[PDB]
């Protein structure tokens, strides 16, 4: 049986806001709305979490009962939808550890996870993929594109007990690979040998010999260890949404964090999939009614 740790779908209208939290970090927040928007797949179902505020800062978090990754899979899923044509907004998630005032949250919250689409102007058009690891916050060396369009999108973050990851979007993988290959986590294996130097006795000759090119010898890096526990932590316990938005009407919908991929991608189907189709033919049918 899959262990669900947060699911969030804003079903029983106003009874979202015992759940999510506002931070009063800032006084002037944006504040963020349930609304399913001007174009759906259906009124009341694809209500979620949209942002109200031109120019502004968010921070809104739920918090769920701690858990840990540690021996099992770690996925977390939901879906954003930037239906005003965004110029520059966040659309990614943060994960916290335990002891996190909610109360509080801002930028420099020390996060373990932050997964989700950015987008400012042409030029940033990307998926964050950032771990907290040993005070440092890695991003991902791969460059994931992240979707622009006004139409909900599905985003999927799959950490498994073997550090290795995987990034779906609209329940298609874009990404994949190891922990260790595709972050900057440890110090390189193998250093150039801080004892060795030319020869200036060296011969670079083969005359008609002692010969080779002069290659500095590489040793095993002496702090250089592997490290296991990479995908390991010790704790989560709050979904966080700190964002910068300029053009604000994000909607953020069906939140999931679970231990079980199989579950991650059926629910994807069971909800993106049962919007996109009927959402894209309204947008359609407004389109079409905009110009005829
Ligand atoms: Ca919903």
């Amino acid at each position: 049986d899959p262990a669900i740790y947060f699911k969030e779908q804003f079903l029983d209208g106003d009874a979202w806001t015992n759940r999510w939290v506002e931070s009063k970090h800032k006084s002037d927040f944006g504040k963020f709305v349930l609304s399913s928007g001007k174009f759906y797949g259906d009124l009341e179902k694809d209500k979620g979490l949209q942002t109200s505020q031109d120019a502004r800062f968010y921070a809104l978090s739920a918090k769920f009962e701690p858990f840990s990754n540690k021996g099992q899979t770690l996925v977390v899923q939901f879906t954003v939808k930037h239906e005003q044509n965004i110029d520059c907004g966040g659309g990614y998630v943060k994960l916290f550890p335990s002891g996190l005032d909610q109360k509080d949250m801002h930028g420099d919250s020390e996060y373990n996870i932050m997964f989700g689409p950015d987008i400012c102007g042409p030029g940033t058009k990307k998926v964050h993929v950032i771990f907290n690891y040993k005070g440092k916050n890695v991003l991902i060396n791969k460059d994931i594109r992240s979707k622009d369009d006004e139409f909900t999108h599905l985003y999927t973050l799959i950490v498994r007990p073997d550090n290795t990851y995987e990034v779906k979007i609209d329940n298609s993988q874009v990404e994949s690979g190891s922990l260790e290959d595709d972050w900057d986590f440890l110090p390189p294996k193998k250093i150039k040998d801080p004892d060795a130097a030319k020869p200036e006795d060296w011969d670079e000759r083969a005359k008609i010999d002692y010969k080779g090119t002069w290659i500095h010898p590489e040793i095993d890096n002496p702090e250089y260890s592997p490290d296991a526990n990479i995908y390991a932590y010790d704790s989560f316990a709050v979904l966080g949404l700190d964002l910068w938005q300029v053009k604000s009407g994000t909607i953020f919908d069906n939140f999931l964090i679970t231990n079980d991929e199989a579950y991650a991608e059926e629910f994807g189907n069971e909800t993106w999939g049962v919007t996109k189709a009927a959402e894209k033919q309204m947008k359609d049918k407004q389109d079409e009614e905009q110009r005829l």
